[PDB]
């Protein structure tokens, strides 16, 4: 968990103004989340500088942020980044798309709380670093060490399972190996976990609980951040499933009891 950032270009700010280019600029701690509400690549892609001509080149979030989650129209940013990372996202705010949402903008009659000129929208974020690797598992074959159980370290990964332990108040989570259709087991992981053998809600263990997953596949890491009190000790599973028996393997979390300050 940490702060969420938000990057709307729905909002006049940027429709109604003179200049051509508009900016929405972002400083970002790991484990922070932004959002990116563009009217009309990212961020499961994103560009490497923020200038048309030059750098013009792109790259996946997961090479450039590995560790990093994305889910709809946000990004959870890695619990671990190794170097403090630009990266730019842009929308094409040209005449009708601002003339449509100037539209649509009309149904607001007033600013409560929600509980003209062609422009290049820019969204330039700035990740800081910092020095503690994830909690957890890394399923995928590479020398990445941003998880504190890679499968390339020896003896960290017996027998294809993950033992990991986790205390009240701290993040864990896995990474499978990347494919482009592997799934998670239970599949909707968080949110149902294995607990005796048999899937289970994780609300009725640990309540209270957050989660970072996205949803259609395992391209992504699963985290999740354990609840301030847990009332007794759980083990539970969630399974990295391929029809590569090479990528086959199990996250067994040992979640502790206890009320952390
Ligand atoms: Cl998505
Ligand atoms: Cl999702
Ligand atoms: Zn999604
Ligand atoms: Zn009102
Ligand atoms: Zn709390």
């Amino acid at each position: 968990m940490g702060k969420s950032h938000k990057c709307d270009f729905t909002k006049e700010k940027y429709l109604l103004s003179g200049e051509k280019e508009v900016s929405c600029e972002i400083d970002a701690n790991p484990a922070d989340d932004i959002t990116f509400i563009c009217p009309n690549l990212c961020f499961h892609t994103v560009n490497i500088a923020k200038n048309i001509n030059q750098n013009k080149a792109t790259m996946s979030i997961q090479d450039l942020l590995y560790g990093s989650v994305v889910y709809g129209n946000t990004l959870f940013i890695s619990p671990y980044v190794r170097t403090n990372t630009p990266f730019y996202c842009f929308c094409n705010l040209d005449t009708v798309t601002i003339q449509k949402f100037l539209k649509i903008n009309r149904f607001l009659k007033d600013d409560d709380e929600l509980s003209i000129i062609s422009k290049r929208g820019i969204m330039s974020v700035f990740v800081r670093s910092n020095n503690n690797v994830i909690k957890g598992c890394d399923f995928g074959n590479n020398n990445k060490n941003y998880f504190s159980h890679p499968i390339s370290v020896a003896g960290k990964v017996n027998n294809k399972v993950c033992k990991i332990q986790g205390k009240p108040g701290e993040l864990v989570g896995f990474k499978c190996a990347f494919e482009e259709n592997g799934k998670v087991e239970p599949p909707n992981c968080f949110d149902q976990v294995l607990h005796k053998n048999k899937v289970t809600d994780l609300k009725t263990l640990i309540p209270g609980y957050a989660s970072y997953t996205n949803k259609h596949s395992s391209k992504y890491p699963y985290y999740l951040k354990i609840p301030h009190f847990v009332n007794e000790q759980y083990t539970i599973q969630c399974k990295c499933k391929s029809n590569n028996a090479q990528n086959e393997y199990t996250f067994e979390l040992d979640i502790q009891p206890g009320e952390s300050e």
